[PDB]
């Protein structure tokens, strides 16, 4: 039984595509903060694939309960495959929470939604760069339209923690980059390995969630203290911000190649 998890912001049209998948009839509405609760369901034209709906979220550092299934399904490391549904028509903003999720481990397919209003926008996206600069599948759909749907599912399915070797994962500032290897060493196997970066990044982040339920010890706390010290001298800024602007820096070259 193949597990796809179907991630993104709120109001870009995971449940849309749910129901076009599974046969349902789930909850959608024009509006942020539809879904509140996990669901599953079997992709109708290969039974052996289990995708399942859940609450949008704009990050990975949740604050609604609602945000937070999302986040724990995913860190639980029940999914195999990361179904990345992405609006189109802010797909700058919406790639932040991508980054994040190449950084899970768990390998991410872009279902590009909502390409029908980027047509009447007048606007395009080069899919094929998209896909090369970030590391990952993509593929533009539309919920309305009915269009590349099955195509999404084909390349989720192929695209799981079975199928897929070393990955891709978004390069940033190499001074930044020598701060993820010191706390990925200090780290060890307090984490486990597919998840690594992610939890790295978070620790450099100081995000407080991340920290409580990793419980890490004395001396990994203390040593990535004075990574991280070190860094913001380096930066001359301030840990939170360095990720955030490498983040938007990184989409910001992404979204140049591709638009
Ligand atoms: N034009 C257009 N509209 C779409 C497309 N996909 C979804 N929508 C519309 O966008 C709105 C949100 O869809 P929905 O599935 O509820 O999004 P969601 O990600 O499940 N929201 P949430 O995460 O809060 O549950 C709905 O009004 C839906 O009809 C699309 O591809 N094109
Ligand atoms: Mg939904």
């Amino acid at each position: 039984m193949t597990e796809i998890a179907l991630i993104g912001n709120p109001n870009s049209g995971k449940t849309s595509l749910f129901n076009l998948i599974t046969g349902h009839n789930q909850r959608v509405g024009n509006w942020p903060g539809v879904t509140v609760e996990r669901k599953s369901g079997l992709v109708k034209k290969n039974k052996d694939l289990e995708i399942q709906d859940l609450p949008g979220i704009y990050s990975m550092s949740p604050y609604s309960p609602a945000e937070k299934v999302a986040r724990d399904y995913l860190l639980s490391q029940r999914a195999d495959s990361i179904l990345n549904v992405v609006d189109a028509t802010n797909l700058e903003r919406n790639l932040y929470l991508t980054t994040q999720l190449i950084e899970t481990g768990i390998p991410v397919t872009i279902a590009l939604n909502m390409i029908d209003v980027l047509d009447g926008q007048g606007k395009k996206i080069n899919v094929d760069k998209l896909s090369y600069h970030l590391g990952v599948p993509v593929v533009a759909t539309s919920a309305l339209k009915q269009t590349g749907v099955d195509q999404v599912v084909k390349k989720a399915a192929h695209t799981t923690t079975s199928t897929v070797g070393d990955l891709a994962f978004p390069i940033y500032d190499d001074r930044l980059e020598a701060a993820i290897s010191q706390i990925l060493e200090v780290l060890g196997n307090s984490v486990p390995q597919r998840s690594a970066r992610f939890y790295a990044i978070k620790l450099f982040e100081q995000d407080s969630l991340v920290e409580a339920e990793l419980d890490l010890s004395q001396f990994q706390r203390k040593e990535i203290e004075d990574i991280i010290r070190i860094t913001e001298e380096i930066f001359t800024e301030d840990a939170e911000s360095i990720v955030i602007n490498e983040r938007y820096a990184f989409i910001e070259r992404v979204c140049q190649m591709a638009e």
